[PDB]
């Protein structure tokens, strides 16, 4: 067959130049679950200039500038995290596939992360000042604690493992993101910002497939390997997480500092730390207390 | 200003930890381009099935299995074209951004010529035999001439010099492609397979945007170097043009052996070739002569993609 006397041209152009190239083939797939993921993601494609952000004006309005600031903050340094995946790490994921059709979907990955980021820009030029918008990226650059985050994963995407980068790759949708995603769900849930919200609905739409398909590309990879492999994964993937969450902690006290919020955006921060951990075939251990999240705040989520 | 202290994620990953990171700004942009450039692709967004292909199986059926086995030749050999940008190219231009909102374009690029390659199999689903298509594959991988010219292209890739990466992530949508794009051209012109037509419209309404990217891209950063390294660039361009031209007609004229148009889709090939150059800001060397096309083809390539087809 020609299939299994050829490489694709990624293969070829970073691992092994011994055999010709082979043009991706639809007609006849590997995996399944790959032309579910493509289809899925394809047809969930929007952009931030579909919702009319422009109705949060009169609950924006409510907001005082503490509160503001607060908000935009929040949405820059998701932003930071969202150019991180898009620019490095989603398209770092495409040398390393298992199949064609993964390459590709990776492909629209990091376009996709790309729309995220530019739809809380559409969210700041309709609500926040220029000196608003320009003061977030400042606090952004300046703070520590939000920065020692994408600090910690990079290596990952830019090192020779490709396991290791592919765990960073499912960490970042599926985990550290959504102390910030607190918010807007907290707000939302009491009247504000209900436009905003339907947006990182869609962002989130698009984030558990990402999470989700990376954990599965991940778990057939592992369980290729020996038993003493698997386990020094496992204790790579704890570990690492164990980490990101102790920076995670340290940042979202500093970003809610006054508002109270970083308690509750810490369980659901955990909530969905476990989620992470469940995608990756392993157990959560964390208990129902310190991933409870409020029911209100949960319909946001969920809707 | 920030924005003067600190660097881009990738930046950051690949080139300069000096300084903190900073998050895309689409609130204040450096280039306005980048925001038309990015807008322009966006709206255009399609997905191949969206195009009723059904309808050209009674003008396929008219075709003898030669036509049927060429027409499948020459779109897998695009399809492993596109695969190269997809998977290599357009992402490897995402480290050497001069701009921020760049960096999300390359990623839209990539993924668009993902579609692309999606589309070819999308009308070989509806049109094609499974033997077909997969003794389309089987010449591809064995075609030495078709595959020297992806093989001339991906070391730039993965090289370090970001200029000459920047000109084979250019002359990809610019150039190689065209050879075969004749191909479903000529056949409309006759009035067959019109619905594939259509298909091969909307990838070039992207890809005449990819080239002009890229051309205005590579432009901007040659116009900082000295007198004797643009001197250099400019010799590098014709070079590599003429060794990408000497390897598209030993392939344009094996992928045709016994039709009869090779000839007329060099020269189709050369016309692009052309318009290369000149999206790079540099000057055509070639004749009206050896650019001929006929006007009922030219007519098929000018045609407007139809906004019917998108998302
Ligand atoms: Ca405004
Ligand atoms: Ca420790
Ligand atoms: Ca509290
Ligand atoms: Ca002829």
């Amino acid at each position: 067959n020609y299939y299994d006397r050829s490489v694709s041209p990624v293969e070829y152009a970073y691992f092994d130049q011994s055999q010709n190239m082979r043009a991706i083939n639809w007609n006849k797939i590997v995996d399944e679950k790959d032309l579910e993921v493509w289809n899925r993601v394809t047809q969930n494609f929007w952009l931030p200039e579909n919702i009319p952000v422009s109705n949060d004006l009169p609950s924006w309005n409510e907001l005082d500038d503490d509160w503001q600031q607060l908000i935009t903050r929040t949405f820059t340094g998701l932003t930071l995290l969202d150019t991180v995946q898009s620019s490095i790490g989603d398209v770092a994921q495409i040398k390393n596939s298992l199949t064609e059709q993964e390459q590709v979907i990776y492909a629209n990955f990091a376009f996709m992360v790309g729309v995220h980021a530019r739809s809380y820009g559409t969210i700041f030029s309709t609500l926040c000042t220029s000196e608003q918008i320009e003061e977030a990226h400042e606090w952004v650059v300046d703070n520590e604690a939000l920065q020692a985050r994408p600090k910690a994963l990079i290596p990952f995407y830019t090192a020779d493992d490709p396991l290791k980068s592919k765990i960073a790759a499912a960490l970042m949708p599926g985990f550290l993101l959504y102390g910030g995603f607190y918010l807007p769900f907290y707000l939302s849930a009491r009247g504000k910002l209900p436009n905003t919200s339907d947006i990182i609905r869609l962002i989130l739409r698009d984030k558990v497939i990402h999470n989700f398909y990376s954990g599965y590309k991940y778990q057939l990879k592992v369980a290729k390997l020996s038993p003493e492999k698997q386990a020094e994964m496992k204790q790579f993937v704890f570990d690492l997480l164990d980490k990101m969450i102790g920076l995670e902690k340290t940042y979202l006290h500093q970003l809610y500092d006054g508002f109270g919020l970083a308690d509750e955006a810490i369980r659901f921060s955990l909530y969905n730390a476990g989620k992470f951990l469940q995608n990756l075939g392993y157990e959560s251990p964390f208990t129902k207390e310190e991933t409870r999240i409020a029911p209100e705040v949960f319909a946001q989520l969920s809707a």
